[PDB]
């Protein structure tokens, strides 16, 4: 594949979630009607939506939720969470 250094990402108990993956999920969250993507996005005045993420970079396909994002439409608020062992906040690693 093409050469590239590591861009900013979220460290979810050792699994990196790429910034591009998170932004794609937020874009999907805000172009979908609430609940339509197998129950998501859900809603948390600056509208915040909650939407699942994958570690594979692939868009989430319904079914199991290991990671999720809570974000506003322009990502000025953007936090990533994991569910393993109880909900926890992933660590943003800026590059």
């Amino acid at each position: 594949g093409p050469l590239g250094s590591m861009e900013s990402y979220w460290d979810c108990k050792g699994i990196p979630i790429l910034f591009r993956t998170v932004h794609a999920a937020v874009e999907l969250a805000f172009t979908s009607q609430p609940g339509s993507i197998s129950g998501y996005p859900s809603i948390c005045p600056d509208e915040r939506r909650q939407f699942p993420l994958t570690d594979t970079g692939a868009r989430w396909q319904g079914g199991g939720i290991t990671y999720y994002v809570e974000a506003t439409r322009d990502k000025r608020h953007c936090e990533v969470f994991g569910t393993a062992g109880g909900v926890y906040k992933c660590t943003l690693v800026l590059r």
